[PDB]
């Protein structure tokens, strides 16, 4: 069914919260048995938003493997991501050894560092040039090489260092920096220039490691985001991309990390952004 008409038979019914409900009754529900283990504590923003055993981003390190991150690895669509939390004041330095261990190119943050009078992340990148970043328990320095300020988003380019072997790698950083401290945006048009901004990056591509996304608990702003792309990237692929399901594409991506679109709100915006976003792909 063109999920266009489904959108209008859903708005006009007003059953949003009603099909929302039947996508959490339906999730997958997998062990999460490290990220609760008494050691890890510290390393959790949300006491309910966990990491599948089966599929969680281990550190290369024989200490302790554990961040609260999820591989989402979509075979169809031949795109994988990192959905991760926004790093803690004790895991800026695990966030950047996992950018360096999966050799990501890009980081992707849905968030502002402060949003409804609360810290919803750490400063983990470098504000000015010449103040660069040394995370000491991983051996990494970070440092500021460019920023492009817009309207709706910030461009950094950063230099990640391994200070164990001297190597250095370009990371860009693409902030969306003008999501709602309630809701969801209005019109989709700003976060579809975003997500086409960071496509043509190469972020997103099979020759680098998967893109790192974040919010504050890496489940809500951060599924919009994959599953955005990857109903986009589907209807381009397909032969009838009236096919796309985009509520069986969700759950399937909740085989890899639990949550993913908190509320009816953000199932409905999800639905307009790939709405709009075909338009532009269809020749337009
Ligand atoms: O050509 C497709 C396209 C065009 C634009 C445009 F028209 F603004 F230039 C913006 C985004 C996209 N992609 C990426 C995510 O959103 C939908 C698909």
């Amino acid at each position: 069914m063109e999920m266009e008409k489904e959108f209008e038979q859903i708005d006009k019914s007003g059953s949003w919260a009603a099909i929302y409900q039947d996508i959490r009754h339906e999730a997958s529900d997998f062990p999460s048995r490290v990220a609760k283990l008494p050691k890890n504590k510290n390393r959790n923003r949300y006491r309910d938003v966990s990491p599948f055993d089966h599929s969680r981003i281990k550190l290369h390190q024989e200490d302790n493997d554990y961040i609260n991150a999820s591989l989402i690895k979509m075979e169809e669509a031949q795109r994988s991501y990192i959905l991760t939390q926004g790093p803690l004041p004790n895991t800026v330095g695990h966030f950047w050894e996992m950018v360096w261990e999966q050799k990501s190119r890009g980081v992707v943050m849905l968030n502002r560092v402060m949003e409804k009078g609360s810290l919803k992340c750490a400063q983990y990148w470098p504000q000015k040039e010449e103040k660069e970043m040394i995370f000491e328990d991983t051996n990494l320095k970070l440092t500021l090489i460019s920023e492009d300020i817009k309207s709706y988003y910030t461009v950094r380019q950063l230099e990640l260092e391994n200070l164990t072997t001297q190597e250095t790698r370009e990371i860009l950083h693409f902030h969306y920096t003008t999501w709602p401290d309630f809701g969801v945006p209005e019109s989709p048009a700003s976060f579809l220039n975003f997500l086409f901004k960071v496509r043509e990056s190469g972020s997103l591509s099979p020759e680098h490691g998967p893109v790192v996304v974040h919010c504050s608990a890496g489940i809500g702003r951060s599924g919009t985001f994959c599953l955005a792309d990857t109903c986009l990237l589907l209807m381009d692929k397909r032969k009838d991309p009236s096919s796309v399901d985009i509520k069986k594409v969700l759950l399937e991506m909740r085989k890899f990390r639990m949550g993913l679109i908190q509320t009816a709100d953000q199932l409905r915006f999800s639905y307009l952004a790939v709405i709009e976003g075909a338009k532009f792909i269809m020749g337009d």
